[PDB]
């Protein structure tokens, strides 16, 4: 029963995890290892997908890196989340597998409308996914979320939640926006919401006190918002010295060139390399910094899928308990580590 820690909205999505043969990624015209929004052609999947005795866990970005939030706290709603969810079977399912964690939650039905799935296909060692949001666009922010969220201080949200309507995440960044211990904190989540969501994104960022992003989002935010010049838009975010360059520009979105007390920092995660964040301490200047990851051999990673909802939520496990930004990029780098070296996008029971 609390205290809740940390408050997120996100599209709830019902993972549905299942080995498939070749012949099915044909089927239904989809590239292997490439994760897609669901054509009119392929809304037959999910159905098709029952002759494959697919398993059921919880899905959606922001749900996942609250998730692992709430395992690491252990006590019941220490995490809360509200998204949208259909009328349906698949809704109950959701919603059920999320209370039996702990986790504190308010989905909002939509009648009518189907709770959002994702069918994630195990082919060939390669995993290829087909999300279908449905309900997840009819989520609206009910005007009493603040009093749901009661104790928390530090609020995310995914650029995914932007497909619904960017007033959700407007308004959660809008009331922690000028209360200096209020942290509002936000995902790039794909390339696409860098460009679909430009000037939307643009205003949000100014009410963000941590941005996350992982290589190929931050190229598109630098491109879109011009942040380094056009003839370095090209050039290898594997080179520490064009991350920092990204990472620094990036942060002027956040700061607008102010200095306040509040917390301001960009971090980028790049794969096995050195993950990269720039932040605006105390008294204005930036300080820039890079957390080494431990190695692990490409041969035990089973699936790089769901790395980065797991560091965030071990950034922000981290971030909850005050540690200090280079200790919670390195309890992000652990969670991130130990969903990559097993199947499913949740930290082990032995974790
Ligand atoms: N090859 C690797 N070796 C060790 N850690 C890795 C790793 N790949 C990812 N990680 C861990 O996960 C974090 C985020 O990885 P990354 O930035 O690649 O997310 P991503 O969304 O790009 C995965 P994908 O390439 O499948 O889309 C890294 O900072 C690190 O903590
Ligand atoms: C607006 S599109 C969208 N929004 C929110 N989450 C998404 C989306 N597409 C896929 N996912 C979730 O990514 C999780 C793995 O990182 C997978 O579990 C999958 O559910
Ligand atoms: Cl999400
Ligand atoms: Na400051
Ligand atoms: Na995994």
């Amino acid at each position: 029963t609390g205290p809740m820690r940390v408050f997120a909205i996100g599209n709830p999505i019902l993972d549905l995890v299942a080995e498939v043969p070749s012949s099915f990624l044909d089927e239904f015209f989809l590239k292997r290892g490439d994760a897609t929004l669901a054509t009119p052609e392929q809304m037959r999947i999910y159905s098709t997908l029952d002759q494959f005795n697919p398993t059921s866990l919880p899905g959606g970005s922001a749900l996942n890196s609250v998730r692992v939030v709430q395992k690491l706290l252990r006590k019941p709603g220490s995490a809360g989340y509200m998204g949208a969810i259909g009328d349906d079977p698949r809704g109950q399912v959701l919603k059920e597998l999320c209370d039996k964690e702990g986790l504190a939650t308010r989905f909002m039905v939509a009648p009518g409308q189907s709770t959002g799935v994702c069918a994630v296909l195990i082919n060939e060692k390669e995993r290829t996914l087909c999300t279908h949001l449905g309900a997840c666009g009819s989520f609206r922010l009910p005007e009493d979320w603040t009093t749901f969220a009661s104790g928390a201080l530090i609020f995310y949200a995914t650029a995914y939640t932007l497909t619904a309507t960017p007033k959700n995440a407007l308004e959660v960044a809008g009331y922690a926006h000028g209360i200096p211990n209020a942290i509002f904190t936000l995902n790039l989540s794909a390339p696409f919401c860098v460009e679909l969501y430009k000037d939307a994104m643009q205003s949000l960022l100014l009410h963000t006190n941590i941005l996350f992003g992982n290589e190929e989002e931050f190229a598109h935010l630098a491109k879109v918002h011009n942040l380094v010049a056009a003839e370095k838009t090209a050039l290898s975010t594997a080179n520490k010295e064009h991350a920092v360059e990204v990472c620094t520009g990036a942060l002027r979105l956040l700061t607008a060139g102010q200095n306040t007390s509040a917390t301001k920092l960009v971090v980028m995660t790049r794969g096995h390399n050195p993950v990269i964040a720039a932040e605006q301490t105390a008294d204005g200047t930036v300080v820039v910094h890079e957390v080494g990851v431990p190695v692990v051999a490409a041969e035990k990673i089973v699936d790089t899928n769901g790395a980065g909802d797991a560091f965030v939520g071990g950034f922000l496990y981290a971030l909850s308990q005050g540690k200090t930004v280079k200790q919670c990029i390195m309890c992000g780098n652990a969670c991130a580590q130990d969903v990559i070296q097993h199947v499913g996008f949740s930290l082990s029971f032995t974790f």
